């Protein structure tokens, strides 16, 4: 019934991985996140939505030559942390910010096996970085940028045309976040966001007028 997990390349060791879950309201949703090859080593950007479609993405690349070293989940929501479960049973380390574990526990979900604080971290060093923007989508979403490409993940942050969910949304930060990141990440060649297609820097203006006019609309 749902289309079929895809992956993508979006640029020299860059790809894009979809998978897709009929949300109620929502219908079919698209969830991108990313793939990135430091050297013969594969780091996950997101896992999809579930364990099967995440078992799926790592026997794509560890087919292919790639052993996977770690996956960052950007935000607790299980389109973002879906398959970290699956990856603790592999023994694939895996990473989310202090704030996104602690909303996992809350949640009676399972956490990821390593955590980092601070608004900035990197995952590899000048590979891949994370990045806290301040609250938003959630209020633990993070942007991971890959310097030597320009690519910004955005995550559900990253939301030109509607801001989607707001169940766990902080609607008077979000302003304030889209024009911190809109100002640090304007030099992006692209910007990748979790339910909506794969942009240029424009995508950051976009997001802030949405969470602008979002912040109008609740009062
Ligand atoms: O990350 C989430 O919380 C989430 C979960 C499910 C859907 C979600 N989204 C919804 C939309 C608008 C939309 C309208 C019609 C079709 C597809 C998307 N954008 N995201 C989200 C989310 O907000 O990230
Ligand atoms: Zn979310
Ligand atoms: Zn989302």
């Amino acid at each position: 019934s749902l289309p079929d997990l895809k992956i993508e390349k979006l640029d020299e060791g860059v790809y894009v991985h979809t998978s897709f879950e009929e949300v109620n309201g929502w219908g079919v949703v698209p969830k991108h996140g990313l793939v990135v090859l430091v050297n013969a080593e594969a780091y996950l950007i997101d896992t999809p939505f579930t364990a099967k479609d995440t078992e799926k993405l790592v026997t794509w690349f560890v087919e292919r030559g790639y052993k996977i070293k770690g996956s960052i989940s950007s935000h607790f929501h299980s389109d973002s942390t879906g398959g970290i479960e699956w990856l603790n049973s592999r023994s694939i380390p895996t990473y989310a910010s202090e704030l996104t574990n602690e909303l996992l526990k809350k949640d009676g979900k399972v956490q990821a096996t390593n955590s980092f604080s601070g608004v900035n971290y990197w995952l590899v060093k000048n590979k891949i970085e994370v990045f806290y923007p301040g609250p938003g989508h959630t209020p633990d979403n993070v942007v991971v940028w890959l310097p030597e490409r320009k690519i910004l993940f955005g995550g559900c942050f990253i939301k030109p045309y509607g801001l989607g969910n707001l169940g766990d949304a902080n609607i008077e930060a979000w302003p304030k976040s889209a024009k911190l990141l809109k100002s640090k990440y304007g030099k992006a060649k692209l910007v990748v966001p979790s339910h909506s297609e794969v942009g240029d820097a424009s995508l950051l203006k976009l997001t802030l007028e949405q969470a602008v006019k979002g912040l109008n609309e609740s009062k």
